[PDB]
């Protein structure tokens, strides 16, 4: 049974036409909570791909490009006991927020989805979604950054700069940020992130050093070789991410990371909504009972 | 018999130059409408393409060329029935405020035609006219934006950013903003929009997310193949575009798609002004009982 | 016998250099005036040219190259009957104002002169002299900018931004703003405006557009081929300009061009600052005789 | 026994995780000093390189790699008599800080870190770090920048502005600010900085003049061949630098620059950390005797 | 028997070190004095060059290279009746006031210093160094800026603009400053400037129109061929510079521009500092006695 009725559809559609105010209304009724629980882990759910024009798994045009399915295994994920919170551009925690569903939810809202897939400008990552001003005014709970650094693309500077702002006013609004670094280089045309443990490192020092004030900067970085190793180049909150895809080693790679020095959990998105196979409830369970182990 | 007399006309030019500050009262004087009618749908005719240098129709230099005779095939789209408003550019509402005919209408104002036809830079859409500040306190009701969205041309990089001020300034002023992307390429030394359904469904992911707050936000879409497809794309409101121009398939197709879920009207130029034959009342009249079935 | 002395220009000196508080007060003890008189026509002559590197009339580095003579000419210009004022850089007007020679004159001030004649960037026509900010608080009555636009040319878009910006301002303070536009190319490595009729049209309906306010802005066009045409691209006052020279055919097809709808006189300034024959006051009155024909 | 416990670190992950305000706290309850002590001299350790993507000292991965020995490192030298200070980036500082490692010292702030190591773009060191802002708030004692001059570099301009204004700031604030410049040059693809003894006069020079004021400018110089006519390029208050390494004659070349005129001590980061042999104590100590030699 | 004792040097590194605040202190505390004398000439010893990066006089390396020695030539053209005052970056200038040797003494400080000698990007000569802010807190009494424009270079473009806001912001102040133009040219990879007549008076007319209000603004020009028609370019307060050297033709030619209309004084540097010989107040007695007839 669909979590979201066609007739709550109706409402948001609706609502968005003639009661644009009642998104942000509802948006500031909603219950809020901690950002740690009892046990100090964090799952989040990301949806933020397709403002950066990326809408595949492992499927190029459908996946993602439908919004109402997007929403519905969105809706599903957030039912699952385990899941704190979702990350993703301001029209997609709008609907979900105006459907009702981030009561007792963790809001995280992703800033820059300038570099878009595939363009020529994309290590020039610009700010074009979400801003420290909005999320403090409507009530989300942490900013979350793409910091993709390409040492032979110029547009890289700017990016490190706005970054660096980016985390200067989070910081001082007291608002986590949440950075995914990446060493990136240009390869055939096209803009692939240096996966081996050294670049890993590399970046999140760099990263780290962005910011006037680190004091409320989260690391979000991608489970990779020797990863005790890569756990020992920050003292920051760090949160997993499941990029690409692959099944049963992936989820064996996130437990043993799960246990190293820092992890607070994870923050994954392509891999639990849209799995290989038809089950997204049963997907987003494992990964919940494996940051939450219901103590 | 012309809507607009030779007399009407010397008092425009004569209250130019002698009573700027007329022009401003006689638009705030403007008597005002809700945005949405009881049938909830929504007709606008488009007028400003001349401000971005595009003057053809079919016939380049002439069409549009005449602002006079612009300015009356706008007053008898407006004097018929069934068109709720007009978009245009400053130049072009002013002078439709001063000749008084923007009682009972929706005012769209465009905000952004620095892309200039043929332009080696008309990617760097930058923006050059109407910004919220000024709709604001003029008292126009709703907002648009051209998002060509060219992933080979780094002047795409800032009318992305440049359009998520846009949408920023209009959703905290709570001013309805439409949008109109398009994925664009260069071909043979002229820009192209991509018009398959793959692409206007990507350019809709990627408008969506521009801004800190997408809760006033419209999408402005062209007629494209597979169209309930396309507007799975999105939960925002729609509006339909008439491009090029090709007559009786057009209309069957906006008949058609103006019944998808989302979509709440038409917001055509080209096509209704300058009609293939000799009447813009007719051309004006087909649309708009598509629009408005006169329930 | 000159219309200033040596005496005059000693003093003149001397006040920039001795006591330089002394310009800025002359310049508010100024009388002023109302924009249009009795029979609503302007007759301004123009010598902001020399800011913009551009000395010559038939005559490259003479010719403007000497400023006392450049202000001479100015001094005669204006003591003659039917000159309502001059449009200058602020170096130009501080002159004549601190000479004692702007009383019942109406001062416009050049924004633009970015643009070097001869300059590789020269389409990057950037805003180096008055702004909308000196100008309200000297009190001139009128603001200029030069808009060249030229398609192959990236320097056009900040140029156009730029101008949009001023027009915001010019406004918003309710000062009359002349735009003089123009579609350029790049030809043998020298720019040349496209005086065919079409361009001067297109190149209205683009400036038109500029600003967030169109209310206040005048147009500054070239007489050309079939210019009543040209007039029913806007319904906005605009004046003639004179510019390379050619001499009684030049004036004839002024006295034509200044019968059409929305023409309200004449910017001219190389033409008659500099005649051909040497007779300023001569060349002068006849312009004057054609702008105000004593009615 | 090493100077911090797994069992602090583990507090301090903890801190940034579910107690980030108490970064700030700890910061600001941070017992202060003079700048300059008794015998007028400053032995500074600095750690700030990571930040800039720079973790080699002889070995390229590992070294500053490990964040918590980089940390456990700097608490050594912290602990060892003689050392004033410490120079680091936001991160780098805030850690320490929380572990309560800097009580009675003085804390330098590296500005700018965004010409990245190996970066096409590292001559264009934008800010990306510490602000005056910040700074002035959480109480730091000094402001340090990296102001390498490539004369083929384009991207020298901006830095060379953004130099100046940071200059402007700190001055207006009464905070010493430290400058490290440098002659650069492109040699087979990577930047190598000119050693040579004119060379770096030239630096100073250009240095000297960065800014509005330069009443608070202080000089992060090498230690090169010739020093004492080096040291006749600035009469303001000099650090010295220990590069890349080599021992006993640099420890020599120090000791004979410490006496020149102006130079005020040491500011040594990947020699005293990372020494050669496996001894940051002895190290350390060797350059606080040179700086404090106990009168 | 040198000017500046070294005790007194010693005094000036100390007090830079210790007592910071000093310097503006004895800044503020300095002596004023009327810009103009009785006799309405100004005669101003320059040495902004070195943070320019141009050490050179006919000597590469060494000449400005050394500070100390730069200060004591400063010292003596500064104790030689005459010589009304000095030009230079902020570091020259605190370094006299400290020195004490700025009382009754009129103190000009240079704004730009980006377009470094040799560099790829002088022609982008940015504001690094005073700026109207600072002068106006600090007392100095003239603002001097360098602007050379170079039709085939695009980095004049910005700084067109930027000489334009630093005459506004100077004139809004009412502070006096001085533009050196130059039309400047690439010549085997080096900038040379074009000394001919008509560059020259070309130069003028663009500077002159830098700026919203120039009515405070001065011309540093070189002595050229044909002065007095070089002269017939500005009604603006002149001030002749001494360029490269050449040595009694150099101040021959300079007594005979000192007569021309508007030539108010000088303001030479190179060529007075560093004599051929070793005569500084020779060259300083020779010069001030021609701008001043002891009368």
């Amino acid at each position: 049974p669909p979590i979201i009725s066609p007739e709550s559809f109706e409402a948001l559609r609706r609502m968005r036409a003639a009661e644009p105010t009642m998104v942000a209304e509802r948006f500031k009724q909603r219950r809020k909570r901690e950002l740690l629980g009892e046990d100090g882990k964090l799952f989040i759910v990301a949806a933020d791909h397709p403002a950066r024009g990326a809408l595949a798994v492992g499927d190029n045009e459908t996946a993602m490009a439908n919004r109402y399915e997007l929403l519905e295994r969105m809706a599903i994920a957030l039912s699952r006991p385990g899941v704190d919170g979702v990350l993703g551009t301001p029209d997609i925690i709008d609907d979900l927020a105006a459907l009702g569903l981030l009561d007792d939810k963790i809001v995280v809202g992703s800033m820059n989805r300038g570099g878009l897939r595939g363009a020529s400008f994309e290590m020039d990552d610009r700010y074009t979604g979400y801003n420290v001003s909005s999320m403090v005014d409507r009530g989300v709970d942490f900013a979350k950054t793409l910091v993709r650094i390409n040492l032979s693309d110029a547009g890289t500077a700017p990016t490190l700069e706005a970054t660096a702002h980016a985390v200067n006013e989070a910081a001082a609004a007291q608002l986590p940020i949440m950075l995914e670094p990446f060493m990136s280089n240009w390869v055939n045309g096209k803009v692939v992130n240096d996966l081996s443990t050294d670049a890993v490192i590399q970046s999140v020092a760099i990263a780290a050093g962005l910011g006037n004030d680190s004091s409320y900067t989260w690391m979000k970085l991608p489970v990779v070789e020797e990863m005790e190793r890569v756990m020992e180049s920050t003292t920051m909150p760090t949160l997993l991410l499941g990029g690409e895809g692959g099944p049963d080693a992936t989820f064996a790679s996130w437990e043993h990371a799960l246990t190293l020095p820092g992890v607070r959990g994870l923050t994954v998105g392509r891999t639990l909504l849209y799995p290989q196979d038809g089950d997204v409830a049963a997907a987003v369970d494992t990964a919940a009972r494996l940051v939450h182990t219901d103590i």
